[PDB]
């Protein structure tokens, strides 16, 4: 060790981060009436309604 | 002693320290429905389930 022979320096790091989300809402606040379209077989009814609003401009 | 031929003085020291540590947790707080796969000669159920959800992208 007379010399820097033994003379030793190291450093060394690794670092990672990953992030990851995801998000999906959505609401619905109204009231339609609907007409019968069939009868089914378990007497399930087949219900389709629409409704046409021209407040002003569409 | 008329010179410094007995005149003495040292100092030494020796200082150690080694540490060591290591930490592992896991949490899971989740309610899955499985279904039993096969019945043991004891009684014993295996039960197997899976459940994919697709909130979205991925
Ligand atoms: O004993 C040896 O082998 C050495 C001592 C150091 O001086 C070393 O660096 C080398 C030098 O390269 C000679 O030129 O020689
Ligand atoms: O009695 C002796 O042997 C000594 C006395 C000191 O003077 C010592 O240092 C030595 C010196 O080296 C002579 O030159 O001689």
């Amino acid at each position: 060790f007379g010399n820097s022979r033994a003379d030793m320096e190291a450093s060394g790091g690794n670092s990672f981060n990953g992030k990851g989300g995801a998000n999906a809402s959505n609401t619905f606040s109204g009231t339609l009436t609907v007409t019968v379209d069939q009868v089914l077989a378990n007497g399930n009814l087949h219900v389709v309604g629409e409704k046409q609003i021209a407040i002003n401009q569409g």
